């Protein structure tokens, strides 16, 4: 029997996070998502995802502190950005930096807080400004959005709560490429590298990137029918709906389609988004939903950002997730090793080529 | 239930090859692979992986200078070159060049063909030597020895065999990460990313930098005996033994075992890894035997290469196999999304940072 996709295999025993695709609920090691979003920070909830328990208000103190003191990029990678192309896709250019030469969690703590000054440094080399130090008097967000346009908004806690929300979720394509790399007992790095390969893909987080494009190309509100029909007949995946194991709402979607309705209510962006949803929901379509890419793009969109960073921006929170997982996986290690029903030629012989056939 | 390793778990349908666990049989498309180790050439096995036939010699003499014509590296490439450390793994240099920016047949070609001079630059750079650009009157193999050693040499032939006899292997670790990130619809280089931090693994690819240092460790065939002993009251994994399918011998390991035998019969590491091939089959230990990792790093070290490049060297020939197994997967895509079971707290509650047990 051949399992292609792997749905609903268990491939290992996780107490990081609990995903009921049933109920469209998510949690991280027990409490709601939304409550994080809402009521916690980055660093708060990394390192409740990293160490098992909400910190005291001198350990969180401390933990700000040390992930700050960490956001410096080597002076040999700064010699490096300076002669790469001014066109590199984001996730590209994180694979770039990370590929520069108890522990191992240290090692997760510093590689998830120098994210930001890698994508910052670029986006301001890219476009000939100067480069803005991080500022350890400022927070994992505040101070990813100081070194990218040099200010500070209240839009601030819009970011660090879609971050929270993309923090983590049990093993989706990009998680468990960085398990089967890590089952080799490879670095952290490589896990990584190949976590953000995997999330760059359209249909995983990469679908963020290709939403902005496709909602254009519907155009409007009163063009989302003809488009979704369009779809099923040419059978088009239609970005930011669907998912493995969301069987309704993905409950991270429905929290940021809230933040856009409260805080950019009359983006065209967003219209059109939630007349698409309206339309494949009220309509049963497939009985699909909207999954977090969609409200997501949109929302960065609106913040500001560079669409080909979009992934980045996933990545930049999930990065925790992915290393959590990496060091809980291997604390008791197995490789992952499966196989394939071969149904190829059999008993073939080497003809020399001077008697191949013309 | 859970299927932790997912061994057994057949991911897809191939036609590229067949693995006999069973018998210690290894077929490429239904031949042999010691047929081809010995009578073909790397071009003409990645011509037969990749195109599902052995080519006519106008097809053979088209592709070689196909390939040949792919080996140089964009002049921006060699900018960043001489910015970077010298003291890099070479499977992260390897990285970091393909990430810098039919037709996915096409491209997996072309990346191919500049695998070995990523390879060779970066060692002639690290080594403050001058550069010695691809040769196109030279064949892929040779031309690899003569931009690393400005030399050719007989030798040349066993390296070829080594190379073909580690192009495939089924869904192995590095196999499966790219086709986990490739499931995503990410782009090729993505894939080989994750492949390669796969292999780098010490209980994948990464074995084969290991086996040299432990072959040291034992120190001689009289020492033997105690360092397995030792390994078992330990429970430390011997290096360049067992596997995941094999249930016998690895038809590459006794090739490149026999290759050995006939040009360096009197290496101090064969002697030793012979020795300890003899003691642990001969003493049915663990019922494991030798696999490839053994004596290809022995090989790859009586050949002049430096350790840190044996699983780049492995990764040169496996890239056809990582290739090829992605091109036929994606002909009929599907995500590949497994899960977890959740063993960890449920119904937990966010409490205010003021009121945390200190």
């Amino acid at each position: 029997m051949i399992q292609k996709g792997l749905e609903g295999v268990k491939i290992c025993e996780s107490s990081i996070c609990y995903l009921d695709g049933i109920n469209g609920r998510l949690y991280y090691r027990g409490i709601p998502v939304e409550e994080l979003a809402e009521k916690s920070t980055f660093e708060e909830t990394a390192y409740f995802l990293w160490y098992g328990k909400l910190p005291t208000k001198s350990e969180l103190e401390e933990f700000k502190r040390k992930m700050a003191d960490y956001r410096e990029l080597p002076a040999e990678a700064l010699g490096i950005l300076y002669h790469l192309p001014k066109n590199l896709h984001y996730i590209d250019v994180l694979k770039i930096f990370l590929s520069i030469h108890e522990d191992l969690r240290e090692k997760a703590i510093r590689v998830a807080s120098v994210f930001p000054t890698i994508l910052a440094y670029y986006y301001r080399y890219s476009k000939g400004k100067e480069l803005i130090r991080p500022r350890k008097d400022l927070s994992h967000v505040e101070n990813f959005y100081y070194m990218m346009f040099g200010e500070r908004n209240e839009k601030i806690r819009l970011l660090e709560s879609a971050f929270i929300l993309l923090m983590e979720q049990d093993i989706n394509a990009s998680t468990f490429a960085a398990l089967v790399i890590a089952s080799t007992l490879s670095d952290l790095y490589s896990c990584i590298v190949g976590a953000l390969g995997a999330l760059k893909g359209p249909l995983h987080g990469g679908a963020s990137e290709k939403v902005p494009p496709m909602l254009e190309e519907i155009g409007s509100e009163d063009r989302v029918e003809e488009f979704v029909q369009k779809c099923l007949k040419e059978k088009r995946k239609i970005m930011g709906f669907g998912h493995r194991v969301y069987k309704t709402y993905d409950p991270r979607a429905v929290f940021l389609k809230r933040v856009l309705q409260e805080h950019f209510p009359d983006s065209k962006l967003f219209r059109i988004a939630s007349k698409l949803e309206e339309y494949i929901v009220s309509n049963k379509i497939k009985n699909i939903y909207p999954n977090v890419d969609l409200y997501s793009s949109v929302l960065f969109e609106e913040l500001g950002f560079p669409r080909n960073m979009f992934t980045a921006l996933f990545a930049t929170a999930r990065v925790v997730g992915w290393t959590a997982h990496v060091i809980e996986y291997v604390s008791d290690n197995k490789l992952i090793r499966p196989t394939s029903e071969y149904v190829g030629p059999m008993d073939v012989e080497y003809i020399p080529i001077e008697r191949r056939d013309e």
